[PDB]
């Protein structure tokens, strides 16, 4: 079990989140907290002006190979139809490494929910698609529904949870494993 500077920073931020501290006063790019059931994915999510800055920057904007979970720069609100979050597949089983656990068919059949915590509110997304390999803007309902059929049939396993254009989707993509949840 490796203990390095990155696992210490992330473990300290999980404690501050548990102590209900305002993480925005540490990093103004902070948007919400993210966790996935039955995984060690329990990290803050930030957002920059692009989709590359936090690839090699930790929550304190220092150089880090683990980086920070960051949401796509194109997304604007929690009411967007597809919220995309990017994270690394670290060899020490951190960040988005536990997305690989959704390759297991028995684990996938278990309803592991994606949890977004924002302003004292919990948003639960039931995972319905997981596969190995991303649109944030949809012009109309047809483009969104086509996107739903696209990622549903891409799933390695049929999910008992079905999704239509009346749902909101969250996407956890590695920067490659990719999973999709629905609200």
């Amino acid at each position: 079990t490796k203990y390095n500077h990155d696992t210490k920073i992330s473990s300290e931020l999980q404690k501050k989140e548990y102590k209900k501290e305002d993480l925005s006063k540490i990093n103004s790019d902070f948007k919400f907290w993210l966790s996935v059931e039955n995984t060690n994915i329990n990290y803050p999510v930030v957002q920059s002006k692009d989709n590359s800055y936090y690839l090699d920057k930790d929550f304190y904007k220092k150089d880090s190979i683990s980086g920070t979970l960051f949401m796509d720069y194109r997304n604007k609100s929690i009411d967007d139809k597809n919220i995309i979050i990017y994270g690394h597949n670290m060899k020490n089983k951190t960040m988005f490494n536990n997305l690989n656990k959704f390759k297991d068919a028995d684990f996938f059949k278990k309803n592991n929910k994606i949890k977004i915590t924002l302003n004292g509110k919990e948003f639960l997304y039931d995972v319905f698609s997981a596969y190995i390999v991303l649109k944030t803007n949809f012009n109309n309902e047809s483009d969104y529904q086509n996107y739903i059929n696209d990622i549903t049939s891409k799933s390695l396993y049929k999910s008992p949870i079905k999704v239509n254009s009346n749902d909101k989707i969250v996407t956890l993509a590695t920067c490659r494993m990719v999973i999709h949840g629905r609200l």
